[PDB]
């Protein structure tokens, strides 16, 4: 609607331009007029080729958020190809390029995500992502168990409360959770209580004032603000199919090819940064620098809206094309930095790869050397302290600047 106004303002500019030639200076300004509006056609026609973009994008979202909760790398991405597939079968249009993990996100919310510890790695993105918005509650199963540190983290503002099945105040923490609508989370689950099934059912009953839910022989009057959340660290555990319905899955299993891609972001981190600034600033070409776009662009608005006849002041107008085509030209050029990016970032990241696949290997060795002996019981905690010390407070690198020289004393060490 904004645009379209614009476009109306445009074509009062227009009528304007033709008034005043009926002269060469209302032709350059003329022409410079039309190029412009040229330029707000062109932005016009992307927006109408995005339309069919944004409803693919949200059917595939929306299919992959209530549905492949529960599923591991591999099937989540043979899952989306399948959907993919099918649309592209139907003519359904939607854009190829973009990740399910940025659509449903927000870059202030994947930088709390980060301060608020969150393993950044596929599963974490999409785990995050599929935690922020629901409709039912969440049943996260994350043997490793850094989910539960990451919703702490993220939720310590609400203040949040640790609370357990097997306590016998689990009851009258759940009636406070209710009462001030305050988070909770449940770190138990396989013992289910069934007095969840009104608050997960959602019964709420809505008399009066008051939206009440029946628990027990009482009535609790439900908060907005509440929301519970149940854990089950045994990724084994099964359950019945009402509490398989009732609530949706997030697993936080660690695939070995999760841990893959886990470890390389954190070689990537923590080994020349350069890189791993410019890929996480990859979205913020689109993101920062776009963002600096937007203002400028919305500030020629406000100027385009505001000119209760600027006669004095008219190169305003100039500048602020001037700035907003360079703004774009330095999207270009990063787009081009994107193609530099699949041309030698992503060959940082596969010259790093073989590094990962070790790592993801000794831990999957980790794990299975708990067989031989009931005694050889290590967790991913253990592994992540040992590629820290390895990483971090090392001194064999001390001296060392090589990349490549660094890379070899790091596996070996």
């Amino acid at each position: 609607m904004h645009l379209n106004v614009g476009l109306r303002k445009i074509k009062e500019t227009v009528d304007q331009v033709e008034e005043l030639r009926r002269v060469n200076r209302s032709t350059a300004l003329l022409k410079s007029l039309s190029a412009e509006r040229e330029r707000w056609e062109k932005t016009s026609e992307t927006f109408k080729n995005q339309m069919s973009t944004i409803a693919g994008d949200c059917l595939l979202s929306a299919a992959f958020i209530a549905y492949a909760g529960y599923f591991d790398q591999q099937m989540r991405q043979n899952l989306f190809t399948t959907w993919s597939h099918h649309l592209q079968q139907a003519n359904i249009q939607f854009r190829t390029d973009i990740a399910r993990t940025e659509y449903l996100s927000n870059a202030d919310e994947r930088l709390r995500w980060q301060a608020s510890s969150l393993p950044a790695d596929d599963l974490c993105t999409e785990n995050a992502i599929m935690l922020k918005r629901f409709n039912r509650y969440p049943l996260i199963i994350d043997p490793s168990g850094q989910a539960t540190e990451f919703i702490m983290n993220e939720y310590k503002d609400r203040k949040i409360t640790r609370t357990s099945f097997l306590d016998d105040a689990f009851r009258k923490n759940l009636e406070s959770a209710l009462r001030f609508g305050n988070p909770l989370l449940v770190q138990d689950v396989e013992s289910y209580d069934p007095v969840l099934n009104p608050v997960l059912n959602r019964e709420v009953r809505r008399t009066g004032g008051r939206v009440l839910i029946t628990l027990g022989d009482q009535d609790i009057d439900l908060s907005p603000s509440f929301v519970i959340f149940l854990s089950t660290r045994d990724p084994t555990v099964e359950f019945p199919p009402d509490l398989c319905s009732r609530v949706t899955f997030v697993n936080f299993t660690v695939t070995r090819s999760s841990l893959q891609s886990q470890c390389l972001n954190e070689v990537l981190k923590a080994e020349r940064p350069d890189v791993d600034e410019k890929r996480s600033d990859l979205l913020k070409l689109q993101g920062e620098f776009q963002l600096r776009l937007r203002q400028l662009e919305k500030s020629l608005l406000q100027a385009l809206n505001e000119v209760k006849g600027r006669i004095l002041d008219d190169d305003t107008i100039i500048t602020t094309l001037e700035n907003l085509k360079r703004e774009a030209a330095e999207v270009t050029r990063k787009v081009e930095e994107t193609d530099i990016v699949m041309q030698e970032v992503e060959t940082v990241s596969q010259q790093y790869l073989p590094l990962s696949t070790a790592c993801s290997s000794i831990y999957f060795t980790m794990e299975s050397l708990k067989q031989i002996h009931f005694l050889y019981q290590y967790s991913l905690q253990f592994f992540l302290d040992i590629y820290h010390n390895v990483l971090y407070e090392n001194p064999n690198l001390k001296g060392v600047t090589d990349h490549t020289q660094r890379l070899s004393i790091i596996t070996k060490d």
